[PDB]
């Protein structure tokens, strides 16, 4: 199906991406992981998102998440994500065509024992997809947790 | 990868399913749809769920959802779902091995303008996957909205 007019400004996402990331938080040792993301669509004003992570050395599965990105022509966007850990997120924010960036902060984080807010920021950098995930808890303010860079396949 | 011991009691779900459903609610005309579901896993105590619906006559896409089922050996289960409409759900309940049923009710429905609670109940009936989705709003009590039967492919 043709790309919906609301999806077209984010058409640079469509496809599959693979790369590597690093995680950290004040309470844990830093770690690395592999990551794969697919963005797809079915002609609606929605982009399907599906992701997985693995251990770099072996390919052993780690986690997975999936959801939907809903951009609008005013530059606003809402993203919903379900995670294999048992969390859900409602993310809201904006996208910027000139910067090829997407900036999101959570309206809600569901079913979490400790996490309070999550922000997710994407940028296309020399054709590669970069992001940063930040998270807070009741006692740790919003701060970096994950960052990755992925090549388009 | 081998099926995780927590997933094994629900191994009857694993695969792809296709069939048809019907929708209704006091405020809308009844409708029919096609549906496809895939349940998969990666050796963790989690089953990935991915679903889509379409118009019967043409195959034209309607909606999609996806998430994760997390069963535990005491018979409890938690399910998280993100939907292409922009909703998320945290579902909790139980599964019953002798009945091949799963009964869930929402702890939380996120980003909904009108929906308050959702229940989802699955049953394997002569090898076919049946479900009922019920929903409430502030003014309409919990009641049937969707029901479908799918054949295993
Ligand atoms: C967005 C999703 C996401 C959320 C909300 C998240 C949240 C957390 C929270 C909360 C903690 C523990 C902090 C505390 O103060 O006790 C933690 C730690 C950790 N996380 Mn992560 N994390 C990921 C993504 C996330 N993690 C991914 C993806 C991976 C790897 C593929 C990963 C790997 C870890 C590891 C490893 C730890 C350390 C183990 C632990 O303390 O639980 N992660
Ligand atoms: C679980 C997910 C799910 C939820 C929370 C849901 C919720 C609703 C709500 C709320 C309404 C409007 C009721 C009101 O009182 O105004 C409505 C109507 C409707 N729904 Mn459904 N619905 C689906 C699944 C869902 N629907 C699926 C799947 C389809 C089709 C593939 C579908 C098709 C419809 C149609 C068609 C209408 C009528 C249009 C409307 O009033 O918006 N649906």
């Amino acid at each position: 199906p043709p790309v919906h007019p609301f999806v077209a400004p984010l058409s640079y996402l469509l496809g599959t991406w693979r790369g590597q990331g690093e995680g950290e938080y004040p309470t844990i040792p830093s770690f690395r992981y592999g990551e794969e993301i697919r963005f797809s669509h079915s002609g609606k004003p929605v982009i399907a998102y599906t992701q997985k992570t693995w251990k770099l050395e072996s390919g052993a599965p780690l986690l997975a998440e999936s959801g939907y990105f809903r951009p609008r022509p005013d530059g606003s966007i809402e993203v919903v994500i379900a995670c294999s850990t048992g969390l859900v997120e409602v993310q809201k924010g904006t996208y910027n065509v000139d910067e090829q960036s997407i900036k999101l902060k959570s309206d809600l984080v569901g079913n979490a024992s400790k996490v309070k807010e999550i922000s997710r920021e994407f940028e296309l950098v020399d054709g590669k997809l970069s992001y940063v995930v930040r998270l807070s808890t009741t006692t740790n303010p919003l701060q970096p947790h994950l960052k990755a860079i992925l090549d388009k396949l």
